[PDB]
């Protein structure tokens, strides 16, 4: 490996942890392409997240980010976020970007362009409706799914359908993003960031922050269960997506995070601890199960097991209880 590429994998290992391992196991040209895609998205996200950068200054950075991939000198030395190194050493990342085959570059640049436009759109609004929730998640995560799928198809290890079915790829990304948003309520609230959709939470409390108050715990958990139920509606598309993958390393790369997100939602379901910090995800149980689960029947079995755990815990009086049973029964019969 070149020194710059070595550096990129160091950055991947430092700034991911969640994806670092599955990425390094990808076959042939997919490995570098996905590594660089990850690092580029990490840089863009680090700009978006940085609340020390004013809106006026941030908007052009997000819009023009895709063009910086082609500016060999471009770096950003003003970030105060924890992943700032990817911005300060951006030339190393963009150089390895320009070392990828054109067919990968085109995908990565296009997704970066579209993500930047979408992230900037949300700088001046919170998330209101459930449709707006889906739109924000599309911009920050569904497009990652679509990008990854287009990389898989461009590599020719997967069929054109994987890249073409943007709805299924979008659902894959939405499922991860919604799960993270649900899980991270308190951390986000403490850092002054709000991602739960107002049209949902405002039916329970007057301010999203009010879910951190102990007197509102019952309402908080109702809202939590409603949002979890919404996220579960992506699982049918996740199953469809995973069922089409031919390459073992691509299958593992795609399946592992989805299962971890399912285990997370199961741990969060009807759980007061969401509102007091990190909940005990039985993530060890999921990691252990996924070691062996390298095919669709094994992954389905795991999905059902976690759905069954949620199902038998649905409180009779929970306002979403009928909906939660309904989506679980649908998933079971996919
Ligand atoms: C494969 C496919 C079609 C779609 C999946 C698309 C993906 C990967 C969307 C990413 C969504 C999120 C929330 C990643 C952060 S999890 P994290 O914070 O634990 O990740 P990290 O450790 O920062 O790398
Ligand atoms: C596997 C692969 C090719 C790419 C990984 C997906 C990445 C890094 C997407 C960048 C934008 C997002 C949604 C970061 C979520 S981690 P977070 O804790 O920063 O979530 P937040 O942006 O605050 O909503
Ligand atoms: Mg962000
Ligand atoms: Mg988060």
């Amino acid at each position: 490996l070149s020194s710059s590429l070595k550096t990129c994998y160091k950055y991947l290992n430092q700034t991911s942890r969640s994806f670092a391992a599955v990425i390094q196991a990808l076959d042939g040209e997919m490995r570098n392409a996905v590594c660089i895609f990850y690092l580029v998205l990490r840089a863009l996200d680090t700009l978006e997240d940085d609340m020390t950068i004013s809106v006026e200054k941030k908007v052009p950075l997000l819009h023009n980010f895709h063009s910086f991939l082609y500016q060999p000198d471009w770096r950003f030395m003003e970030s105060k976020e924890k992943d700032r190194q990817v911005l300060e050493d951006f030339p190393t990342i963009s150089l390895e970007f320009r070392n990828l085959a054109e067919k990968y570059q085109t995908v990565i640049a296009d997704i970066c362009r579209r993500m930047g436009i979408g992230m900037a759109e949300f700088l001046d609004k919170h998330v209101t409706s459930e449709q707006e929730w889906d739109k924000y998640c599309h911009y920050v995560a569904g497009l990652v799914g679509i990008g990854l799928s287009r990389l898989f198809s461009a590599s020719e290890f997967e069929d054109p359908l994987v890249g073409e079915d943007t709805e299924r790829a979008n659902s894959m990304g939405l499922f991860l993003q919604k799960t993270n948003i649900i899980r991270d309520y308190l951390e986000d609230q403490q850092g002054g960031r709000e991602f739960w959709p107002q049209e949902v939470w405002s039916r329970y409390v007057k301010k999203l922050g009010d879910f951190a108050k102990p007197e509102n715990i019952d309402l908080a958990v109702q809202c939590l269960n409603e949002l979890i139920t919404n996220a579960l509606h992506h699982i049918p598309d996740v199953i469809t997506y995973l069922s089409r993958l031919r390459n073992q390393s691509v299958f593992n790369f795609c399946a592992i995070p989805q299962v971890m997100a399912i285990a997370t939602l199961a741990a969060c379901y009807n759980n007061q601890q969401v509102f007091k910090g990190a909940v005990k995800i039985r993530k060890g149980q999921a990691v252990t199960l996924m070691m062996d689960a390298t095919n669709m029947p094994a992954v389905k079995a795991i999905i059902y097991q976690y759905m069954e755990e949620i199902y038998h815990r649905i409180p009779d009086s929970d306002p979403s209880s009928s909906k939660t049973r309904q989506i679980i029964s649908t998933i079971r019969t996919q």
